[PDB]
């Protein structure tokens, strides 16, 4: 209760947390250094030495031909394992869906056990809407780096966001999924595409504003692809029209892009992670990291004796304890300290007001930066794009889906605002997606199966 020590504490607290800023110079110089790994991620000369892969991903603008009817839609990749039914027609709408958690054991045990898996989910849609003798055109939403052979084939690069499942990198993953289907025997499907959830993002906005030409996820990961002129997708023969490419850019700084802004938060998670070494840039901003990143600021603060008296709970010890969800619902708090005080103390702490208030700062820090860093990424994506349509003013909608740019409460708007500071000549629209993957896939698949 001494007014001068807490001050005291809270002027720490800064000095420390003062490290996550960057300068609007620091943003301009990582969103050139993305450019430089996009131009040569895209071209044929140092495409294998690129850490942004650009990958393309055969969608295409002005596809010509699509079919009409029942498709079926797969999701995996973001949070659980999604069945959708899509009826195609004219317009696509989502019929019926359900959503199957994925057992750990699945998502890091063997590809044939994830596979399988799979396979007996869509088996129990199928039954919950008496469909399984009809043989449905599907559309495989995978988010994850893969190399196209075409729509309908294409390698598995690395598994990302702590998947592991072994035998499935270097693979056809329509093949893996083909083949589960046929170990199982009880229903048929034709699988005539593979999208990322970017890509599927970006073609379910695009479907409400012909403007959208640019997808974003910004949830368990984080990643964008955009629609390039085919004179510049050096791995595709062909220079008329556009293409859509997969930027992958979380692995951005896998190659020491980023090292000046690495922060000993950055190195942990890194160290402790499924992938180390590997989407450096994506646990900068990923929700499957900010949490974690929060918590490793936490326990810093309380070895400098600045916060819970210096003594942390087992939980505020434990990996992954600390949510990215409570980092939004920290953010969240009116000012009455609240929601704050809930949150800490379910982690088993006796939190104070300035604790709350420090807790709320840490977060702070670690989201801005997020929004800061994703910012740079999207404003050399759009830049690139200005500049290769030789457009004086580029008015363009981006698609976004994620629990992180979704679900925060200023995320958002501290990016949305950066993004514009970097974007001299662009007028960006934001959409979010409403249902995104599903619709995406089968607007897909709809054409695929001619
Ligand atoms: C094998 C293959 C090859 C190319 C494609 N391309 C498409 O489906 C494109 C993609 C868009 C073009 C620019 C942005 C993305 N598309 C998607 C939906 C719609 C609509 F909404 F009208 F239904 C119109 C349209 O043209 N799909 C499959
Ligand atoms: O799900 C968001 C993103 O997560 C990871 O970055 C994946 O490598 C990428 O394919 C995906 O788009
Ligand atoms: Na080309």
């Amino acid at each position: 209760e001494n007014l001068y020590f807490q001050g005291m504490k809270k002027e720490k607290v800064e000095q420390i947390l003062a490290e996550f800023q960057l300068q609007e110079e620091d943003l301009k110089k990582v969103m050139r250094r993305m450019q430089k790994e996009m131009d040569r991620g895209l071209r044929l000369e140092t495409h294998e030495e690129a850490s942004v892969k650009m990958l393309p991903t055969y969608v295409r603008s002005t596809p010509e031909g699509s079919e009409v009817g029942d498709f079926l839609s797969l999701d995996l990749g973001g949070t659980n394992f999604r069945v959708m039914l899509v009826k195609v027609g004219e317009w696509s709408v989502k019929t019926k869906h359900q959503m199957y958690s994925i057992p750990e054991d699945a998502m890091t045990g063997t590809a044939e056990m994830l596979f399988d898996y799979i396979s007996e989910c869509i088996s129990d849609f199928l039954d919950k809407h008496q469909m399984k003798h009809k043989k449905l055109p599907l559309g495989f939403t995978f988010s994850f780096p893969v190399r196209h052979e075409d729509i309908d084939k294409g390698i598995l690069l690395n598994w990302t966001k702590g998947f592991k499942a072994s035998g499935a990198e270097g693979n056809n993953v329509v093949g893996l999924l083909r083949d589960a289907i046929k170990r199982r025997g009880d229903f048929e499907m034709d699988v005539v595409a593979m999208v990322n959830d970017t890509v599927a993002t970006m073609i379910s906005c695009y479907y409400e504003d012909h403007q959208c030409e640019v997808g974003m996820i910004v949830g368990t990961g984080c990643n964008a692809c955009y629609m390039e002129e085919m004179q510049n997708v050096e791995l595709v023969e062909g220079d008329e029209g556009r293409m859509c490419v997969n930027t992958e850019w979380g692995a951005f700084g896998d190659s020491g892009e980023l090292d000046e802004f690495l922060l000993e938060y950055d190195r942990l998670v890194d160290e402790s992670s499924a992938n180390p070494g590997q989407q450096l840039y994506e646990k900068l901003i990923g929700g499957k990291y900010m949490g974690e990143l929060v918590r490793l600021v936490l326990l810093r603060l309380v070895d400098e004796n600045l916060l819970f008296h210096g003594e942390a709970s087992e939980q505020l010890r434990t990996r992954g304890a600390f949510e990215t969800r409570f980092v939004s619902q920290v953010e969240s708090d009116t000012g009455d300290r609240k929601q704050i005080y809930n949150i800490l103390s379910t982690l088993g702490l006796r939190p104070s007001t300035t604790d709350c208030d420090i807790v709320r700062r840490a977060c702070e820090s670690v989201s801005t930066r997020a929004a800061h860093m994703c910012s740079a990424g999207l404003a050399g994506v759009i830049n690139r794009m200005r500049e290769s349509r030789s457009e004086d003013v580029m008015r363009i909608t981006v698609g976004v889906d994620g629990s992180v740019y979704k679900l925060h409460p200023s995320f958002k708007e501290r990016f949305h605002a950066s993004v514009r500071r970097l974007t001299p000549s662009c007028e960006i629209t934001f959409i979010e997606s409403e249902e995104g993957s599903g619709r995406g896939a089968a607007l897909v698949s709809a054409v695929a199966c001619k």
